[PDB]
């Protein structure tokens, strides 16, 4: 009838993954009664404007040939460096490939994605170029943007050796810096659930046409294999790419975070569900789910037009991974950034494993199947009222824990002993105008 | 620890969508903290025996040609009009295409469905004819029944412009009338969860057979492409068509509603789940899930017979839509109806949207992310004890709200302050014999 | 605010399916308000070392020919009978085919499964032989192990005649015996959730190659159909076959049961979820989910290598069934068993039906849609702290019910009236060393 | 009721409480001669049945009686043709259909 | 505000509470002649508005008044050029931009 210590610790690391006090690492409070090993991956990447040597092309040029650097089309990308730029990060719930970095000459109207599968998507220090017309880039085209994946290798190496896993928490911090007199820019952050699923797109086969004209050979096998079948199963994410523009996100979600660029960001991605069960590792090809062109049988049609129905485009990412289901997809945008910026990305991913016998993880297990129902209910309660992100320097929340968690742990049901803990009001997170008030009306003087 | 006003209003519109007091429209009480726009679609259709001009044929006759009216086989359908008829409505959870109307010469043994995909299914004012042998109808066959879809166009137009949606409530009313001295007939209504899912049926490819007999041409590519693959993914509904006969529904479900025909009906379709999350629009081809013929590997067989296993027939509807998951499928039957009847269908569908930026919905948003846990728990509690339908004129329930909702809002957990609200007894909804008693023993004198 | 009698009875049969006091049969406490019929299937099988007449081969030898007995390779299996053996039973949640028996000459390193689909898997009295190299067995190979399915025919016959079903409880008892002076051996038991799903494996089509060399015939249709498509949908179980070795199971799960062989076993398989909804019968081909060989797009690759990505092997069982979702998969191992053993398997499967009108089940319905929330919460609570199995003779648990269920029914939320029921401690189930203590510290003197 | 044959289908549906109640049998034998042979098709859920008729008549058999007096029992008048129907306790029957 | 035409797009967005409030209309008619015609672009969220100005002026109309006295109302001085701005209750306006 009261939150335990372990449940409270889990709640604190789940809501504040990169808070300074989160030193101990604790598991999900459900009493799984299974030997588990919890791993904490902290990584840091200094991302800036890439030089030409780390810049490959995804077109059919690098199709069978390995990665092809840019044949000194880098002049156009220098032209980008003349003006201000835009930098998106997209944190899908994939376990490895923690985030997708993307660099634009200027803010796009939507999070476009190429129809054709790219060639050799590049891990972070390298980038891959895409054309301005939303197609893959071969040398001699017009570069549209740069893209890269931030890859955690230890996560792969450990996920190989595990019966099951579950993501405990994940946080991404964006310490931003730029030369003095060029600190201009804005930052926007938003989380939302993009519930992926294993789907296969609808494709067509090819009808064989043989015309034997020989004196005895007159078979004429004109049989039509050109029917509609299902492609490979892929894990498909329904992120509304057309609606991931910054302004749309700000006006849609009330917990979205906005600030000047120098504040950076700190996104503690949150689970969208209430239970977090173990899953066997299942690396699959990831794809992102587009829109449909032909209305098809959305209108009265014939049998022949049942096939070309509302089939949504599926954009292959050419990246395989296993995803943490029920976790929010995060996205931040930096607009009007000076091209000679410097973003220090810090990712902290803590996740639980069930070690496979004889594997490396077996030597690190740590056994307390603690149970705490109240912590889970409190997390489900708090999901809908935490801000989506905070300034990069905003850690060690005074309101968290002894105040917010305690005040909200008395609401669930009537599992309450303390009569009243503390009144809870609606916080006002106006970082742009320095009028920030936390959940209890206390103001927030600037700590950076 | 007490139901709010907004939660109560949502509960009232969810349980009584077409009640007279439901003037205000309110959203799902989960505090989604998202800019939302709630739309209320009220539609009315006067359905009667169709004339010949509004009656098309679905056979291969109208395959590439557009819809083909009946070549004055309408004499047989007049013969139908000689005797009494039967009228089914099937309310699947599809957002548009609110209901499926179907007209039978006499009550069928099951809700049959054609194996071959029909041609040009018709929106309500028009109908489409199907043969008596459970096949599509070409001119010169024996007509078996008529079918049509009741289509809401504004729902489509708005669903185009939305990031996400969720169905809040849906009600269907069936005001029935007929000439005096021909009021004879019966009405039956039942709801049940038919949990659809995205499935692909198993089909076969075609093996190519080339016999080059030329002096140098002797390739003989006899390779067999005749393997088993997966067809298009479709949203498949597991409605037991073989068991949707009226009598079976009455004897299976205790909340099923039965009455004389003149009472009409009023079905407030209910959600089968406890949470109602947003979903991106996903129009897919709808299909209904049949039964299997060949037992296949249900018995010890060889590899070659693994393929022809228990593959269930999938009946394509040739209709594309996106469905409200977790909502019950409703069905009503009118038996022994005078053929010159008149049914006024009134559908009220209220559903929430997340507007896309710049779309029309953006001008109508209305922002109060109210939270009310007790309302959700009360709805989950009440799901299993509300009647499936009421007489068409039975609105403004005295027992609802101040009595039923209040009495049942004290059960959940022990989140209770008022000591005792009101004893709750088992109601007796015997509309046929005029012995109706509500949830508190009060009787129901006839209001129509 | 207190557990009902019906809820308590359901809890007792769910946790102790084969306890002597479980005479009455009761349904799931959710108040489904549906006409239901509960069936109780109790079966007994005396399994021992099979003789040659009941021993078929699964290789391509018995491909189109029906089952083929062993062409007196039975000498090698007698050689097995010279030494000690190993006997696994694998209780997947399939409704019919209650368990899979498997016999090994000596303990394997993993629960291997053949890549090629076997021929004519045999029901229990017969067995099917598999080669030592993990392939199907034709006469003249090296036999690796024997396998059979324990099939319940009445379950099939009743599942044909039902709108919907749900598994209420299932227990498997393993009364073990052997000639005196040969009682040596060990027994291990473990349950774990293997959440299956309808998946289709990725396969390839075949590219047609026609070279018309005729004077007028020069078509040369070289079109490539050799693309990647999806195979048949199958219900796929993610059981970690590589990690089902006995020692790994013992060291992974803390509730795993270990004892000397003569103790037998008694596994009350438990649901892994909290709600148990009805489902329509859906017999599908069952398959077990393997591992992947080629890393594919787990590394930066080209489009052509997106196809050969991490595709996991799917082992077809050549058995069709419909499964009880959310129920644990059980597995027991008997090591070092004298080859002339005798295992009396007793399975009790109790499950609910919604009868189809006019079917046989309709004559046996029994209507009390009892509701009991507390029983469901108590079951969810108890899931994680019950032992996975008990000695075959350990029934009629004193601690169960009046003590364990009562003590734990006061924890959920604060729905508690009795101040304190009884302190609950951590039980110590050390059956090997005769130091067994139940949940309240009381010891367990040996009852057999 | 059935006694299932071993291995038959009925064996899977058995339901075991050999309840004994002598008073119910005596009450049924008593009531046999004074129940109407039929009722209108819509006449179910008899108010007089059970808590009133069965209780009132369960005290007659022998002297196996604890409650002093339950309720006086009169001769009902089932005149369905003329809408003058009175049940076993004089209460009238307004038409329910 | 709109009255939607049947079947039109607006019909899907209707929102029904025909609220009546006479006092609000009278207060608006009263306030029309004494509000400034415009304010500096950054001058929003008026402290004097509503709880002070509307409340103080809602007691004037007729004698439909319950609260004895709300707050004295003086003549504001909107001198934005010289930074000598005083609102309707004499409180000054320090520059917010």
């Amino acid at each position: 009838a009261v939150v335990t210590a372990a449940g409270l610790a889990w709640l604190r690391q789940y809501l504040n993954p990169m808070g300074p006090d989160t030193t101990s690492v604790t598991g999900y409070p459900d009493g799984s009664a299974v030997t588990t090993c919890i791993a904490d991956y902290s990584n840091t990447f200094n991302v800036s404007f890439p030089p030409r040597e780390a810049l490959y092309c995804t077109g059919s040029s690098s199709s069978e040939k390995p990665t092809l650097v840019d044949a000194d089309n880098y002049a156009k990308i220098d032209k980008w460096s003349n003006y201000d730029i835009t930098l998106c990060v997209l944190a899908l719930p994939m376990l490895r490939n923690v985030v997708m970095l993307r660099l634009y000459p200027h803010t796009p109207t939507a999070f476009a994605l190429t129809e054709q599968t790219p060639n050799f998507p590049q891990r972070f220090p390298n980038w891959s170029v895409y054309s301005a017309d939303g197609t893959r880039f071969n040398n001699g085209d017009e570069p549209g943007y740069l893209q890269s994946y931030v890859y955690l290798p230890n996560v792969d190496k450990h996920l190989s050796a595990a019966r099951g896993y579950r993501l405990l928490s994940r946080g991404i911090t964006g310490i931003f810096s730029a030369p003095a007199l060029e600190t201009q820019g804005f930052v926007t952050a938003c989380q939302y659930l993009a519930e992926g699923s294993i789907q296969s797109q609808s494709i067509k086969s090819d009808a064989v046409r043989s015309v034997t004209v020989n004196s005895d050979g007159t078979v004429k096998n004109v049989e039509s294999s050109s029917q509609t079948v299902s492609s490979m199963p892929r894990y498909v994410f329904p992120l509304d790419g057309d609606n991931c523009a910054p302004s749309s996100l700000t006006e849609t979600y009330h917990q979205a975070y906005q600030s000047k660029a120098t504040d950076g960001f700190y996104m503690p991605v949150l689970s969208s569900s209430r239970d977090n069960p173990f899953h066997p590792p299942q690396p699959r090809a990831i794809a992102v789910y587009g829109s449909f062109l032909a209305r098809g049988c959305l209108d009265p049609v014939s049998e022949a037009h049942e096939a070309d129905g509302p089939t949504h485009d599926i954009y292959r990412l050419n990246v395989a991974d296993d995803v943490a289901p029920l976790f929010n997809t995060g996205v931040v945008w930096f607009e009007g950034i000076s091209p000679k910026f410097s973003l220090k990305l810090k990712t902290r991913t803590v996740l639980q494993y069930i070690p496979t016998s004889g594997s490396v993880l077996a030597n690190f297990t740590r056994h307390e199947p603690t149970y705490d129902q109240i912590a889970l209910d409190a997390a489900d309660r708090l999901r809908n009222l935490m801000p989506h992100a905070y300034p990069a320097a905003y850690n060690d929340w005074g309101w968290l824990g002894d105040l917010l968690d305690s005040a909200i742990s008395m609401l669930p049901g009537v599992g309450t002993v303390y009569n009243i803990a503390k009144p809870l009001i609606k916080p006002a997170w106006n970082w742009l105008g320095n009028k920030v008030s936390d959940f209890f009306g206390n103001p927030v003087a600037r700590d950076g």
